[PDB]
């Protein structure tokens, strides 16, 4: 087990960089969830088509399923929902995912 959060020399550090803050509560994520909520924030308005989320979540090279968009879209807004977000993250059935 490491110290899920630490503080020193009046420096806060969390083992887990990446959390987003919400209602003065962090949610608690992997790098790829949030870089994918990130591009999603970015593109807020913009819907984004799964092969250009692709490219830049896992990179324009990968020879990972273009499938797994869709999973982790689940995965984000299960981490959304116990915070009452998850409706942002909009599917566009045949095009891909947006922020409103
Ligand atoms: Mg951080
Ligand atoms: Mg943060
Ligand atoms: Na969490």
């Amino acid at each position: 087990h490491h110290h899920d959060i630490i503080d020193v020399n009046g420096i806060t550090i969390d083992k887990n960089a990446f959390k987003v803050t919400v209602n003065g509560a962090e949610i608690e994520l992997t790098k790829t969830e949030y870089d994918l909520l990130y591009l999603l924030a970015e593109n807020k308005n913009h819907v984004m088509q799964r092969e250009q989320i692709l490219n830049h979540v896992w990179g324009y090279n990968s020879e990972v399923e273009t499938n797994v968009v869709d999973v982790y879209i689940r995965y984000l807004r299960n981490k959304l929902k116990p915070y009452d977000r998850d409706k942002m993250i909009e599917t566009v059935r045949g095009v891909g995912y947006v922020i409103r």
